[PDB]
């Protein structure tokens, strides 16, 4: 597996404008939330959860980078598996979409997997 | 269990007010005060107390997590499940309330859970 | 045990104003001095020892959060347990209050035991 | 095996340009790009893989450390040994080059091997 | 052991001015260079070996330390243990001097052993 397979989701030149932590089924958690840098269209939600997932090794890197994006507010391209979380109020909630990898930005392109 | 169970308590536009670290029972440990940012209302108080209740995993991370939303003083939805802390002198000084989630908040809405 | 025991000894309206780190008998340590934010009374100064005392389980924890309050430099009452350090070179250079606890102040208040 | 083998490559007067976290075969992973602070040059390319190649164990410290350099943007040296990731997707994303060293170039000189 | 032993050398009112992350023998290790904060003298160097030395189980929090005071580029006394480190390319790289404590010093004295 891999950030960047192209069964994979991505949003480029996106800024992380929310950001929650949680904990379910024994498993601490975090989700945030992404928009346009220009705040156009849709904004991308995704989760990270501790135990789950075969994203979860993972985990701590991405908490603290999501935290560190969000912290400067800079432009990102945030990278998501789609469909992968299955308690349906937590979907509800937030989304079905892993968090599976953050790059940065500059005005022309990302510094990531496309 | 989850932090958006319908069982536990949750207050929105929040601002972390005060923030204690220390032991009890072995346990390392955090609370934090609470007042909504326009004014209103109770100020609320929750701890998470590491390696006691069912939301001991998630110790660090919201111990983390608060100490980030307190620095930057911006508004939040704090997630508690109440009744959890049952050491008498201790919830006198500091309250029942455990400390299931933290959500930043928006003009309009706070991204996480909510009834 | 706990911070809040009155056999503990706090101090408020304090700012931690010096840091050490350092290792004694394979155990990574640190200390901090406190002083009055209002210049009066005389310094606090405490230690926390990573396999020692009652309060080791929390070292990690008292460490970042001497380094948080450290750092913003706001008025805090600090608690400590006397009498737990007992190397003597170690205890005249520093002393031997083992650190406990740590509370943000307000200005007529402090949030923890009292 | 050592940062400063003559076996490995080095880059002076580098700055942090771009940062990226992700997860690949069950690890995660950061890759930073770096490029000359005056700006003539090409890119300098690397990343460091959780648990694999022999610079496993630092992955944790180069994470740090990357992300303080990237915060500041001071002038750096990047040291890389190259050749290390094989997986061709990810390498023609990123680099095979490991990350196995930063130092700074403040005042004298660069702070690391030469 | 003890980071104030009489047989360990300090150096007082130094700025940390350089700082290098990267590994040996399959160990982490920092090292960092200070200055006297007059200009004065002759730089300190030292490193810090993680698995290594009886200094080993501080590594974290030696480097933790070390970051902040670089970042804030405050005066500090450095303790160190002459002679640990024996790799001849490390050591002239380097030195061998091995890093065991870190004090904030006041503007007339260090929170430290002396
Ligand atoms: C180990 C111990 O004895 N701890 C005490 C601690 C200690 O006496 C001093 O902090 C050491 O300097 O004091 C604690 O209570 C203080 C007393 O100073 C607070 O009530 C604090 O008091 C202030 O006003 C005081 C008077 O109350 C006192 O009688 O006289 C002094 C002058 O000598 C002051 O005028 C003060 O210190 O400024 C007022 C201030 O608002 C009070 N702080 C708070 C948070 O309310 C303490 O440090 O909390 C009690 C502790 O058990
Ligand atoms: C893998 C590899 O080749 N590593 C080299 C590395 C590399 O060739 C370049 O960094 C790629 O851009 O270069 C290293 O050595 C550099 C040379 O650039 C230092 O000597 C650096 O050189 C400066 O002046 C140089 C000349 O020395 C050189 O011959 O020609 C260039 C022309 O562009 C410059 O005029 C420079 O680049 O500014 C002087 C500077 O002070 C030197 N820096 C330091 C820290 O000494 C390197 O990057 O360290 C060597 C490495 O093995």
């Amino acid at each position: 597996e891999w950030t960047g397979d192209n069964t994979n989701a991505y949003y480029s030149d996106e800024v992380i404008s929310e950001l929650h932590v949680g904990q379910i089924d024994t498993s601490p958690y975090f989700c945030i939330k992404t928009v346009k840098a220009n705040g156009s269209g849709t904004p991308v939600v995704a989760c990270a959860v501790s135990k789950q997932s075969i994203w979860a090794p993972s985990f701590k890197e991405l908490l603290d980078q999501a935290r560190y994006f969000y912290s400067t507010g800079q432009s990102v391209r945030i990278h998501v598996q789609k469909n992968i979380w299955t308690y349906p109020l937590f979907v509800n909630t937030f989304s079905a979409n892993a968090l599976v990898g953050l790059s940065s930005c500059s005005a022309t392109q990302c510094f990531g997997p496309k």
